[PDB]
Formats: structure tokens, sequence, C-alpha cells
RNA sequence: GUUCGCGAAGUAACCCUUCGUGGACAUUUGGUCAAUUUGAAACAAUACAGAGAUGAUCAGCAGUUCCCCUGCAUAAGGAUGAACCGUUUUACAAAGAGAUUUA
């Protein structure tokens, strides 16, 4: 299969042309955006992955699992701060959904960092969310 | 080059000519751009074939696209214009049962 950089290169170009064709015809079919992001991670190239998600959000922001996976895409590379900024834009974009708040929480508990989860629940309570 | 005027010389008798000088008249074009190979036409020819819905042979309208072509066109054609026909795993839990480890 692959020999050197140049063969990997053509194996990328071919995929990108193909997929972004299939995204070019359907702006929808979110699973396609997901899968294509996943490929983009397996190429160990993040920057493109970040973009590809961002665009995937500008298509639809009300589909959470793309939020989530665009978190875990930042964490599984063991880079946190992006998985923070993403969370500020997330809960601020969707206060009414729970899974964002809970996930940002757990991210701050497995880091043990309390000052956050204090101030955090201070907000997430202060909005009269529910029981 | 014209004209007004002055001075000088000559002709002269207030002029005809020549020289010098003052003044006025007339007053800023064009370039996005160099002259054939190396700052960009597109077809044709060769080879490979040789027309969507079906079991098969055809009429067709659409729909999406960071594809357009012909047409004056908001008409209508261009294979129903072409491309589409593919790759596909996580909001994830609850109850029960066996093996392993530990307070
Ligand atoms: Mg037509
Ligand atoms: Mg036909
Ligand atoms: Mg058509």
């Amino acid at each position: 299969d692959i020999l050197d950089l140049e063969e990997l290169r053509e194996y990328q170009r071919r995929k990108r042309t193909e997929y972004e064709g299939y995204l070019k015809r359907n702006r929808l079919d979110m699973g396609q955006w997901i899968r294509y992001a996943q490929f983009e991670i397996e190429q160990h190239d993040m920057r493109r992955a970040r973009s590809i998600f961002e665009r995937a959000l500008l298509v639809d922001s009300s589909f959470i699992p793309l939020w989530i996976r665009y978190i875990d895409a930042e964490l599984k590379v063991k880079c946190i701060n992006h998985a923070r900024n993403l969370m500020n834009r997330a809960i601020s974009t969707l206060p009414r959904v729970d899974k964002l708040w809970y996930k940002y929480l757990i991210v701050e508990e497995s880091l043990n960092n309390v000052e956050i989860v204090r101030s955090l629940y201070t907000k997430w309570c202060s909005l009269e969310p529910g029981v």
C-alpha cells in the first residue's frame, strides 16, 4: 500500500476530492461530516479537522453530537484549552441542553479543578434550569 | 510669425527699406496597451468504449452542485445536459446472571 510521503499524499487528495464532493451535493447528511472529520484526525492533521468541524457547525448548530465529537476530537489529542474555548461557545450557544453542561463538568472533575465547577454550577443554577 | 510702438542707420522729407529693442497676440499631446516561441481559445485525430428509470425498449418534467454549453432571452434545448448511484459504529443507559480483586 503506502510507501512514502508522496503516496500518502495521493491517498489524501483522492479522499478529500471524493468526500467533499459528497458534502458538496448534500450540505446535510451530518454523519458524512462526522466520518470525514474522523478521517481528518487519522491523518494526524488537526488544523483541518478544526476547520471541517467549524464549517460543520455553520451548517447546523442544533445537532449536539457534532458538538460533543468536536470536543472529544480536541481531548483525544490531549489538548485541553481548545476543549475549553469550545465549551464557552457551547453552553453560551445552547444553555438549554444538559449534555453540554454535564460534559464540561466531567472535564473539570477529571482534572479535579474545583474553582471552575463551583463558578460553573453557579451559572448553570443561576438561570433557573430545573431540578 | 502677425501686429502696435520706440530708437538707430539708409531712402527720404515724416515716408520706403534694414538693424536693434519693448509690448501684445499664441501656452503642456498620449499610454490599463512594447513587436510571434516562455502569462495561457477551443476543436480535431489516435486508442478505449458507444444512450436513466426495467427483466427489456423508449416519452419525459423536475430537484442539489464551489460544473456549465447553445440560445436575444425570465423561451427551449444540450443523453430527461452532465455530476448524484458510493463509503457508513458513541446524547448511550437501566435490570438480571457467572468469573476475578479488595475494604
Ligand atoms: Mg432541460
Ligand atoms: Mg433518452
Ligand atoms: Mg436535468
